[PDB]
């Protein structure tokens, strides 16, 4: 069950933003959202795919363990902040595309499909190059699906060892307060055209008191200066809900 | 660890606040440690709430603690602190340093099993005498700053005599600060004010994952007044900031 919530609309209007926020308390069986339709509309996951990809890499042996260091080969990378040795969390936090491209390559097409079928991850479409399906390929996932996936990860219910799920879960911690804990991941497919904009994500969950809140946010974006919004809107909503 | 050296440049931070204490900072890659006081780095003090780390690990290994989602339910009886008077997660119980919650864990583990795991952990003098539910706060257990960093490193590398799964669960419960470039796992300790002539101890132990480097730390100080308690975080914080590790 997904229920529309009209009071969150002000945060999208003030910023003139076409997006959606899904927020589920305790479990994914009853979620609230500003837009029923968009909540289940599937977009390029981009860097949010680093979550399932981190689990898959661990399950397949490609990523050797928790303390694996992804070494830089000295060859130029698209961002300067990727041009260094990286940990799992490190690669996840700076969104180190080439690190995860190489992981994806070594997983291979067969195993990638197998695990995305297991995880019920989006349209499960990995076609159009193994190193680029989540960024420019055919893979599509919705905010509701991102939410169901993360709850499985939280509860250790994914088709993977609890060990490997815990490893990724720690790699996802972005905010630690005395009151609450935040696990989250950003995505950004690019700017695209004005007619066909890119997509920006912020997905994750919050552990406050003895309660859990699962969340996923996406929005249309044609200008990178609007990027901070992918965190500020869902944060503003969750702050006014008393969550963070 | 591999080596330790005395570094008296950190004394500035202790001198400013009239604090008698010690900081140990060890770099995982080089296996090398630095401390302002080699002598105190090896002096064994009451772990206080820092014992919650191994206690949580032992609690998860013996099955006394179910999993990472176990709620330590509050019945309704009056407790020593207002912050403890609610239902708490594993992290919550660790963060607020809930004494009754972990006493209950300790008692269900019992002396025999606690002794066994502390031997396996090499945790201080291994003296659990003075009541199963108070040996860490007012009993006979003593651990040093060098011992703590060795213990926490063993936890970090999952080398402790417990399942990796349980060591992961505790490691996340200890996360206290998260930034894009660094991650802080930490635990506070406070044994009480004692007296004017026999001061109490306050701890801050943990580790920082920064870049591909890991920094293990143990801080303690003589404390006779609760007003000086926030100094257990600020002094080592100021040290690690000046080392370029955090902030």
């Amino acid at each position: 069950s997904i229920t529309e919530n009209t009071s969150w609309n002000k945060e999208f209007s003030a910023e003139a933003v076409n997006g959606v926020f899904v927020l589920c308390k305790s479990s994914s069986k009853s979620c609230a959202t500003n837009d029923l339709a968009r909540a289940s509309k599937e977009y390029l996951p981009a860097s949010t795919f680093k979550i399932p990809n981190a689990i898959i890499g661990l399950e397949t042996g490609v990523i050797k363990n928790e303390h694996q260091v992804f070494k830089w080969d000295g060859k130029p990378r698209a961002m300067k902040q990727w041009e260094r040795d990286l940990t799992l969390r490190g690669a996840i936090q700076v969104s180190a595309v080439p690190v995860f491209q190489q992981i994806a390559r070594e997983v291979g097409e067969v195993r990638m499909q197998k695990y995305l079928k297991k995880f019920s991850y989006g349209n499960q479409n990995i076609s159009g190059g193994i190193d680029k399906f989540a960024l420019e390929g055919q893979l599509r996932i919705s905010a509701v699906n991102q939410v169901e996936f993360l709850e499985s990860l939280y509860l250790n219910k994914l088709s993977a060892s609890k060990e490997n799920q815990l490893i990724v879960k720690e790699a996802l911690v972005t905010e630690a307060a005395p009151e609450y804990l935040v696990h989250s991941k950003t995505g950004f497919s690019g700017v695209g055209t004005e007619s066909n904009p890119g997509v920006a994500w912020w997905v994750g969950w919050v552990e406050k008191e003895t309660e859990v809140y699962f969340f996923a946010f996406n929005m249309d974006i044609d200008n990178e200066s609007k990027l901070p919004l992918r965190k500020s809107i869902p944060t503003k909503i969750m702050e006014s809900e008393g969550i963070i």
